[PDB]
């Protein structure tokens, strides 16, 4: 009656890693980190139907911030049944209440990431399969599994370790250096079908995607995916960069002990006939007709002279190799950094996953 479990089969850093992306502390910190009251709203309580009943809340609540005084439910009253919903800490005083279209998308924001550690949460639930087997896998082997995702470590001697390295380096910041720790390369099974579809549609680039280290384990189980409710300077779809430095901002630090650990992917995006722009647009769900991307170019650009390329499935793939220099073209654009845009998920393909300190 005494199950056995079964000797770990990953090696220390991917251990670290499956820790790291499933740990409950991890998810408590990004839920206090966004005002979360998390005694409030414990994370075995977190439902797909409180978080829906979340959004309809701020629907609600933008159908008034739009509509010129329609004469319905104040903000204030509104918001008070936000919070109610998913509940809020601020010391134990009144929440605040959501009055700009600023504050709106944060809770949007907050609304998706907290719904992807649901979806984390969900993805460890004991089955049944798992029950009747007499010798169940390391829970560390487990969790791994549940991921339906290769995770393969790579090494000094890879061909592309000394090319994303590289890539890190010359487009990250000068100063605050971020520092290489792993490389795994990921194999999103699931994503290889949907990708064979734009095998004709070159102009392929690596590109970076920061993230937060609460969402990762979603990110690698269902890849990336344009939701509902974001928003941002370019508009709804996926956003990459190709200067490190700019998606490192969006890297949630965590702390251990004395370090404080980081995950970006590189992806694969299938950029085709490019639309560049210099200003803001947050209304764009689709590139103009005849392009498959937008590109807002930012007034630098990674020396475009000192590209390279990898062969990724039989594919010549992008990658910048350069510090950024400025684009006189773009001196007086918006964006300081590009942003590289997508509008259907089938454009883009996890090809790697990385640690930073
Ligand atoms: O990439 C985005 C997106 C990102 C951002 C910010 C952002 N996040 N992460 C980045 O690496 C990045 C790079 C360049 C520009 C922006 C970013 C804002 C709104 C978004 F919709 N997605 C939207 C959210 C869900 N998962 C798929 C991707």
């Amino acid at each position: 009656s005494m199950k056995r479990v079964q000797p770990c089969s990953l090696d220390p850093a991917t251990q670290k890693l499956i820790t790291n992306i499933f740990s409950k502390e991890m998810f408590k910190n990004t839920m206090a980190l966004m005002d979360l009251d998390v005694k409030k709203m414990p994370l075995g309580k977190l439902s797909k139907q409180q978080i829906a009943r979340g959004f309809e809340a701020l629907e609600a609540l933008e159908e008034a911030l739009k509509g010129p005084t329609d004469g319905g439910q104040s903000l204030e009253e509104l918001s008070s049944h936000f919070y109610t919903v998913i509940p809020h800490n601020f010391g134990h005083s009144q929440p605040p209440p959501i009055n700009s279209p600023e504050l709106l998308q944060a809770k949007k924001d907050m609304l998706l990431v907290l719904a992807d550690i649901e979806l984390a949460q969900a993805l460890q639930a004991v089955s049944e399969q798992e029950k009747t087997v007499e010798e169940v896998p390391h829970p560390l082997d487990r969790d791994y599994q549940l991921l339906k995702c290769q995770l393969q470590l790579l090494d000094s001697g890879a061909p592309e370790y000394k090319v994303i390295q590289t890539y890190l380096e010359q487009t990250g910041s000068n100063h605050r250096c971020p520092t290489l720790q792993h490389i795994w390369k990921v194999n999103q099974e699931g994503e290889e079908d949907r990708f064979q579809a734009h095998s004709k549609l070159g102009n392929r680039k690596l590109l970076w995607h920061g993230t937060n280290m609460a969402v990762v384990a979603a990110i690698l189980t269902s890849g990336l995916r344009i939701m509902p409710h974001s928003g941002g300077r370019v508009g709804k779809g996926i956003y990459f960069a190709s200067e490190n430095s700019k998606s490192a901002g969006y890297v949630i630090g965590m702390k251990c002990g004395a370090h404080h650990v980081g995950y970006m992917f590189l992806g694969e995006v299938a950029l085709g006939r490019e639309h560049h722009i210099n200003t803001d647009n947050p209304s764009l769900k689709s590139p103009p007709p005849g392009f498959d991307s937008v590109i807002a170019r930012g007034h630098t650009e990674p020396d475009p002279t000192q590209d390279t390329e990898l062969e990724l499935d039989g594919q010549q793939v992008v990658v910048p190799q350069g510090q950024p220099v400025p684009c006189p073209e773009f001196s007086s654009s918006t964006f300081s950094q590009s942003e590289y845009l997508i509008y259907q998920e089938s454009q883009c393909r996890l090809r790697y996953l990385l640690e930073v300190h």
